[PDB]
């Protein structure tokens, strides 16, 4: 029984739709990912999050071009799909390198939203997206998902690498935590 | 063949009994845990250690109400149950968060007792039990169990959370290390 | 289909031969390891690397008695045996203690050679081999293998222990990363 959930939100200025699948029929089915937030870099991060997290994800945000809202919808869908959380490993942790950067993610998929992080960015924006917003998106995701999450940059120079290594680490940790 | 072992100790002032099971018949049998040391907080820690470690544990200490002795009996039983240590993963490591706290445990289930830790407590006692005693109990457990163990608080503010996150991390590491 | 590869190199002063097997037929076949570099300590490290990495390794360097070249051949063979890298976990990480030392290794078996490390040695040589050369051998291995590797000494006093804990951690990380 696949863990699937869909979430849709509409305001006068934005429409957000998100569908997620936590599983796949081995051999038979495969991961499918389409992310369009209006921010190229964020799209890259959420895509990396879904790919390495072993999940399928449809996330589109239309409207006259904050982003926290897409992190929230994602977290909302993840939480619904997790449903009962019966039979899962629950605790997950992982390290992910990206050339010179190294990040760690530790997650407890319980029902206690909590978020701690250490991300020493050095520019103002990362490509399409603002750096200060990274910690906020992750907090939004964790709070909406109802999980306890700690994200830590171990070392890193390039803000893109720090950001991407963190999302990959979160992905691997989630993959570990949600497995049954 | 389940890994089970029992240990009983008697002095003029204390009686300690401890039975442990490292396995369970999937589907068929289930974890059973009963811990009564006379110190509520310690009971909470050893229970958390057994639960998340995938073990069954019976640990009772009667007598006119040090605690190190119960950590020692636990370690003694764990070691006996481990018996031959044939076919185990041997090395285990895990991270466990608890709201704002994050702890790590790394264990080598070999025959070299060793213990290193970093637990910056900030009060004198944690509920029913003294904080300075935490590192000692863990050392007693590791020495009695004959394992190499490193416990590290990564961050934490609440002494109860630091303590519990450390025991959970030790539990997950053990679960990894003893699996066959 | 076992992942096997052989590499041989000859100069006017040295002959290096290396054969590696990343797998074994469960029950049926078993790990076989023979390492002779001319440097006792290095032999100990590469042997530990193969043993705990779940690999079989034949590595011999003959000639009038730098070592980086043997790290390179090893990395070269590992890379060839990895071949297509299809179906592997790809990301691996592990912690390995050795009495008072604790080291971590994080590896991304992709096609991006990268190496970062933190190894605070305190002597000039470790037994048969020079300490400053450790980071270099690991870099040579990572570059030749085409992997992204981060090695970190968490704590340690004895240079032999720091060195060995690092190689064991690299081994466990590789074992995780190459599994299918
Ligand atoms: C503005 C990105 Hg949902
Ligand atoms: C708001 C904790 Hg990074
Ligand atoms: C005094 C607790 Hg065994
Ligand atoms: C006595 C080492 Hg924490
Ligand atoms: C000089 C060791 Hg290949
Ligand atoms: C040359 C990076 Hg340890
Ligand atoms: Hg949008
Ligand atoms: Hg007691
Ligand atoms: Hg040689």
């Amino acid at each position: 029984s696949e863990r699937i959930a869909s979430v849709e939100r509409t305001t006068s200025e934005t429409h957000i739709s998100c569908t997620i699948d936590l599983d796949h029929i081995p051999g038979v089915t495969e991961q499918k990912i389409n992310v369009s937030t209006g921010i190229g870099f964020l799209d890259h991060m959420f895509t990396a999050l879904a790919k390495h997290g072993g999940m399928s994800l449809q996330l589109q945000c239309k409207g006259d071009l904050t982003a926290e809202d897409c992190a929230l919808a994602l977290g909302e869908a993840f939480k619904k799909a997790l449903g009962e959380r019966k039979g899962i490993k629950r605790y997950g942790y992982a390290y992910a390198p990206l050339d010179e950067s190294l990040s760690r993610a530790v997650i407890d998929i319980s029902s206690r939203p909590y978020f701690m992080c250490h991300l020493p960015f050095t520019r103002e924006k990362v490509g399409d997206l603002s750096t200060e917003m990274v910690s906020h998106l992750l907090q939004s995701f964790a709070f909406a998902a109802g999980v306890t999450l700690h994200i830590d940059s171990i070392r890193g120079e390039n803000n893109h690498h720090i950001a991407e290594s963190a999302f990959k680490a979160l992905a691997l940790a989630i993959r570990m935590a949600i497995s049954r």
